[PDB]
């Protein structure tokens, strides 16, 4: 019982009919900017924690990428009830990203559409934020378990895509708990070529080399360096679009086991919606409820490339505590909401939350990781 919440489902109607979506996003980044958005104080479930080697996720719900793109909000965004967040994609130097009519809703289909071109605030300006959240953090109790992962890519004119990864591993390695590597964005000309083996495997070494590197060259212990939740290094994940051939998946998977990959998102956004009649003729990617059963799929794929060997985490279409069960069945460990709040707004995480744990207690599974790969 926190009255916070409904106060703000009043205007949720309201903007879905009236404001701009990317109106929307700002302003609600603005809210929990200045600390005035509602929050979930009630202890989770013990048997919804999961993880992911030595990842402690309180809860199976963080925000996706693209939410925050800049870490300015993290902290109002996890006190609503989210035990983690992905920051991102974030990008060496600043960009602006595209024409700003950039993104679009279709409140029936539940469904996102969206051209942005990673803008960002450029990688120095966005770890100076993340700095400034971790400092809070230690000093919050609202904070102490919560995790914070950073999504990479490149600009749009890097002649390289290694160069700018590197970049920014190098300059924000030491305040993030995890990095996901985002080479599945549809609306960045290019980069999805990078999904092929042989640059893939490049990458994905040196990254995981980069991390690797932020130990040696220090003078004080492991315990100080790593400004983060775990204060261990950083591990690796690696986000992949649903648009591939099924031999090139078998391509990814090989890669991801040669490589030794900590993760495996699934999934971005798709380009392959076409049935939906506010869309025609819009740019960019599509998210929400009608990339939820293509990426399920991706994951049963995924999970069956990879020997379920590479742990999974679900992002496509997550509204409900079923949808996540599904994902999780698939072979998924966590799960990301984005369009959820989008369209179920700030109460989202507590619905779900709840539905989860009930449909848990119905369906006969002890905890959580019980589920894990289990309609196969
Ligand atoms: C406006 C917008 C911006 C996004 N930006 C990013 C991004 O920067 N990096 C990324 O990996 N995914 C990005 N995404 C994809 C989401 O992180 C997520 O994968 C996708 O929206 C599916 O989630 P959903 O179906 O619950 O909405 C973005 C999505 C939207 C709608
Ligand atoms: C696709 C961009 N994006 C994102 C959101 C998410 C940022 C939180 C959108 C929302 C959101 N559910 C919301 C609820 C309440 C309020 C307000 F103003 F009442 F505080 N603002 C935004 N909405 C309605 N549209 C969004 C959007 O387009
Ligand atoms: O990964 C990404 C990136 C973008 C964007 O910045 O435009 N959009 C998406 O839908 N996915």
């Amino acid at each position: 019982y926190n009255p916070e919440f409904f106060l703000y489902d009043i205007f949720l109607k309201f903007c879905l009919k009236y404001i701009d979506g990317e109106i929307c996003h700002d302003l609600f980044l603005l809210l929990g900017k200045y600390n005035i958005l509602p929050y979930d104080t009630s202890n989770d479930s013990i048997y919804a924690c999961t993880n992911i080697k030595h990842l402690d996720f309180i809860n199976p719900f963080g925000v996706a990428a693209g939410f925050d793109k800049n870490g300015v909000c993290i902290d109002s965004i996890l006190k609503l009830g989210f035990s983690f967040i992905e920051i991102g994609t974030i990008t060496p130097r600043g960009q602006t990203g595209n024409a700003k009519p950039r993104i679009f809703r279709d409140v029936e289909s539940r469904s996102i559409i969206n051209s942005c071109g990673f803008n960002n605030m450029g990688c120095d300006k966005v770890t100076e934020n993340l700095i400034l959240f971790r400092k809070r953090q230690e000093e919050d109790k609202l904070l102490s378990k919560h995790i914070v992962g950073v999504s990479i890519g490149k600009n749009k004119d890097t002649v390289n895509i290694v160069d700018d990864l590197k970049y920014c591993i190098n300059k924000i390695g030491r305040y993030a708990d995890y990095i996901a590597i985002n080479v599945s964005s549809p609306n960045t000309p290019g980069l999805r070529d990078n999904q092929e083996a042989g640059k893939l495997k490049n990458i994905i070494l040196s990254v995981k080399e980069e991390i690797d590197n932020l130990e040696k060259n220090n003078i004080m212990n492991d315990e100080f360096l790593w400004f983060n939740t775990t204060k261990k290094k950083p591990l690796v994940f690696v986000k992949l679009a649903p648009d591939l051939n099924q031999e090139q998946k078998k391509e990814i998977a090989d890669v991801l086991l040669e490589t030794n990959i900590d993760g495996m998102i699934i999934s971005n956004t798709t380009t392959q919606i076409n049935d939906i009649k506010s869309f025609e003729n819009k740019k960019g990617g599509v998210s929400g409820a009608k990339l939820k059963d293509i990426s399920t799929k991706f994951i049963c794929e995924m999970y069956n490339y990879t020997n379920k060997q590479i742990p999974i985490i679900a992002s496509g279409g997550i509204f409900s505590g079923l949808d996540a069960l599904e994902k999780i069945e698939a072979g998924a460990s966590v799960c990301q909401l984005y369009s959820c709040l989008v369209f179920n707004g700030m109460k989202s995480a507590v619905q779900i939350k709840r539905e989860l744990n009930h449909l848990l207690y119905q369906r006969g599974y002890y905890n959580l990781k019980e589920a894990i790969g289990r309609k196969h």
